[PDB]
């Protein structure tokens, strides 16, 4: 919740955002894949929820929203339950690292969520 200066994401300003989202809900979300309930990531391209990274000490999902990315190339996700009425997490799988995105509202309003929780 916020202690950083991440970095505009290159990908932010011109987003592509597919047509007929699906209403993203404000809770009990699972991952589409397995039965991850923690550490779901929502793409903002295609609107998918999928686990977080395996990382090599063993912690984190199970890479299915990076195994997403690798085929669909749709670059940004935000981390479900991190979205605060002043932002959110959100990765660029492109750029390896946190972003920032100024124009989260809008992409989180595609999918009915008022960052206004
Ligand atoms: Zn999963």
């Amino acid at each position: 919740w916020d202690g950083e200066v991440r970095q505009v994401s290159k990908h932010a300003f011109s987003l592509k955002q597919l047509d007929n989202p699906a209403r993203i809900p404000p809770c009990g979300w699972k991952c589409s894949k397995c039965d991850m309930r923690e550490n779901l990531w929502l793409n903002l391209t295609d609107g998918s929820i999928l686990c977080g990274r395996r990382y090599f000490d063993g912690s984190g999902g199970n890479n299915h929203a990076v195994e997403h990315y690798r085929e669909t190339g749709y670059p940004l996700a935000v981390k479900l339950g991190t979205i605060t009425p002043d932002g959110a997490d959100v990765y660029s799988y492109d750029e390896d690292d946190m972003v920032l995105d100024p124009s989260l509202a809008e992409h989180l309003s595609h999918f009915g969520i008022d960052m206004l929780k």
